């Protein structure tokens, strides 16, 4: 695998090559990416979409947008240090073909500032309402007339394809979606596998799957562009992860497991008396015990324990990548950086804290409850529509909710996976009469 | 004027030195600024302040958060160009100290993130409702206890002055708030004097004041080290803006100028029929009428225009900054960058046609008349409860809201401007029962 490859510009349609040295520096392409999601109206919805806990006007909560905001404020950091160490790894790469390390903290930082622009509201019981709809709901109907993976991809509906879907569609007017950088679309990809075969291995990248049988031919033009490494030899194709996306997905890891954290002792999820025991590990060395202590509100304290802990697992992932580097090049690293990490225990005692506090309470149970039925109600109203699409109420249906087969089922899912918490449920309020 | 010093690493409370060629490229001390308002409490509470419309559930409106995001982007990129051609007409800045292009888009895009932390919901009604208050309403009893200075402060508050408050407030633990760069916080700076002398020109750095008497020590510390050029030799102190001032303030004057006028077509209240005629001065050389024409939603034909004329309007203002760059180091440019546009009498009226059509609307004239009652309650209960703190009631109402005089009184206000829309409208209706 070679770096030069991996850090491609090239866009979708790009006829001739795009050359690094070439490249404008105000205008590098890979920080036109991050901007054009800024911009974008998938973007933009995130701001109204649920992270985990329902949003609220008494408290504040995470949405989708201030995550992934702070997804990519970490991954771009992760990307710049990494990127640094690569440079004077393989000093070729600035001196002769002209890459900056902020070329790497702009590649990660876009990707993660994307990387959850297409998960369905309501969490993943969203993607499971989806998923059971077509397996055994109202979709099992088309199942014989769809290949199997297509039906896959409907039974086990991903947002992460479904991301890759949103960041690539074509429409009249605008062929390629966001028309991004192969290396951020690359970077985006951490599992970069069709729906089937379903987990051929316990390898992270193999939990899921990546892009529909609809983006195949997309991702097909990415992997080869950036010289992926095959993992398949069949008709059922996937790659090794793009480097890059180990630490798109380290800078996750590392905002949801403090940050839930975070805001579960903000919103009283969590006691306040649980903070320092949990977080203690990840801070010892670093905490300053007398201004922790001088801090009157206990959101300050946490935001400073956060603020340790982040740093602490930043500097620790950009040493475990360097030390996996050609394994991670070759294809062959098989876990999550955050799995190597020397903090695992403390890590994964945090994540259970706040699956049983957070996860498990009241609120998020009734929200992911009620997400089943508005998300069902959605689909069997759109696929009704499009079975029949001639009596008026079917008309309405269009109307309201959106004015080959497969294509038409996994557009659906895509509709109702980008819809605002609000939208959906004003929607299924009122197909319901309310 | 000289650009070493107005690109200042200091931090509030620096014994020594801090040299730009000795900064860790990857740990830059202004990118760590954007990082710092990233994860802030009060940028994080801009996720529920309006900006202009009121919120709904119904269709996408810009919060504080995401306007503050897209002028950050915008201002990143003129500061990156400025850049560029600032880097090229001294080139001793980077030769000699080690000043990289990247620097100045660092700079740009955190003052630019920061620019509307400090403001009071429910626009400028929330300013003006602040400032009668203590004009004519409960607060003019406190005129007699204080200064000209720090009454005029609260009759004429501000929430720029109140953004830079809230950016280096020092509490217990936490001394200097976010500890932002001088360099940052000379950007931030768009009208560098107190409150009075009341408008004494008609330059657009003399239309308001920029920091409050609580803040004046904090200043003059920061115009000391940048060496801003004196504007007054009285007690009454004032300074020439930083330059790069003008590309946070152009990058803010193109966000909301263009993008108040798309978030207006996508809500109906500009007729869509508009939309050309008011952009076609902006976009005609570059649009593609075809691919205009064959979008198929409202949304995109005018994010295509938007995208279009910030375009447009991005490359002008770096050439308006440079041609105007040695009167803006002297101190004697006496206009704004978009003052001096060709596309002027466009955007005057893109503008009246959004003070028209949404800032004259119901909604917008419905939200500025409940906000002047919620603030002012809220004002009041505040200043009552510090004048009697022994009653029942007044110590539930420090419970609610708050858990030297003037000090105590700019304190309410900068408490009061900073709650969100929604926790405002809670405490005003607990207060009044319901
Ligand atoms: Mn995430
Ligand atoms: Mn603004």
């Amino acid at each position: 695998a070679n770096w030069e490859h991996l850090l491609s510009l090239k866009r979708q349609g790009d006829t001739a090559k795009r050359l690094r040295i070439e490249q404008d520096d105000t205008r590098l392409g890979f920080e036109v990416d991050y901007d054009a999601i800024i911009f974008s109206a998938p973007f933009r919805s995130l701001q109204d979409k649920t992270q985990v806990i329902p949003l609220s006007k008494t408290d504040f909560v995470h949405t989708r947008l201030t995550h992934s905001l702070e997804v990519s404020v970490v991954g771009r950091s992760l990307g710049r240090m990494v990127g640094k160490k690569l440079l004077e790894k393989y000093p070729h790469l600035e001196q002769v073909y002209g890459y900056k390390f902020n070329d790497f903290g702009a590649i990660v930082a876009a990707a993660a500032l994307a990387h959850d622009i297409g998960n369905p509201p309501f969490g993943h019981s969203g993607e499971k309402a989806i998923g059971e709809f077509f397996k055994n709901g109202y979709g099992k109907r088309y199942k014989d007339s769809l290949t199997a993976k297509e039906y896959q991809d409907l039974i086990k509906f991903e947002g992460n394809a479904n991301g890759f879907k949103v960041l690539s569609q074509s429409k009249p007017g605008a062929q390629g979606g966001l028309r991004l950088s192969y290396a951020t679309l690359g970077a985006f990809m951490k599992y970069p596998k069709e729906s089937l075969p379903h987990k051929p291995s316990d390898h992270i990248a193999d939990k899921k799957y990546g892009f529909f049988q609809s983006e195949r031919a997309l991702f097909e033009d990415v992997a080869q562009e950036l010289g992926l490494l095959k993992r398949s030899t069949t008709d059922d194709v996937s790659w090794s992860r793009h480097p890059l996306a180990y630490l798109v997905e380290a800078a996750d890891d590392i905002c949801y497991t403090i940050i839930d954290f975070e805001d579960g002792i903000n919103l009283g999820l969590i006691p306040e008396e649980y903070a320092l025991e949990y977080m203690v590990k990840l801070v010892g060395q670093t905490i300053d015990r007398n201004k922790y202590n001088a801090l009157q509100e206990t959101s300050d304290r946490v935001s400073y324990l956060r603020a340790l802990a982040i740093g602490t697992l930043i500097n620790e992932s950009v040493d475990t990548f360097m030390k996996y580097e050609e394994e991670i090049l070759a294809g062959t690293f098989d876990q999550s950086l955050i799995d190597k990490s020397n903090y695992q225990a403390q890590i994964t005692d945090i994540i259970n804290l706040s699956i049983e506090r957070i996860y498990n309470s009241r609120e998020v149970i009734e929200k992911e409850i009620a997400g089943y039925e508005i998300l069902s109600t959605l689909l069997e109203a759109r696929c009704r529509a499009l079975d029949n699409n001639d009596t008026h109420y079917n008309q309405l249906i269009q109307q309201l909710l959106a004015p080959s087969l497969y294509e038409n089922l996994i557009q659906i899912c895509a509709e109702v996976s980008t819809m605002t918490d609000g939208k959906a449920l004003r929607n299924y309020k009122k197909i319901k009469g309310l």
